[PDB]
């Protein structure tokens, strides 16, 4: 964890966005997520491949923290990426359906422990994920 945090911190400073996301996905710690969270989702969309973006939301869905502020960031990243992602990109055709399915299931598995604010926010997020699965 500690070696990885050091790399993440330096990638954020340099503005190495893809590198930040890829580093965190390889070592998806809570502390690392908090460093990465300095990078807004729009920068991620400009710099990361669709495969990497799907790797990222999958890892966010598994992260074992339900703290309100952290969960807010978790859900915002997932929402924005899933609304932006082109589910018809051939490069992700063999992963996009199972990844969206696993992402939804992962969030539901944690949902009993979400505060009421985020139980309600999840209903909205699930609708967005289901809409993307509906396209394909």
């Amino acid at each position: 964890i500690a070696e990885s945090l050091r790399r993440l911190k330096e990638y954020v400073k340099a503005g190495s966005v893809k590198e930040c996301v890829a580093e965190w996905c390889n070592m998806p710690s809570v502390a690392g997520f908090d460093v990465l969270s300095e990078i807004s989702y729009d920068r991620m969309l400009e710099n990361c491949s669709n495969l990497l973006l799907l790797t990222f939301i999958y890892h966010i869905s598994l992260l074992d923290s339900v703290d309100d502020d952290r969960l807010s960031k978790r859900m915002e990243y997932i929402s924005r990426i899933c609304l932006n992602i082109d589910v018809n990109d051939p490069k992700v055709e063999t992963v996009v359906h199972p990844v969206l399915t696993l992402t939804r299931e992962a969030l539901l598995r944690q949902s009993e422990f979400f505060s009421p604010i985020f139980k309600r926010r999840l209903v909205v997020l699930l609708r967005a994920l289901d809409g993307k699965i509906s396209e394909i």
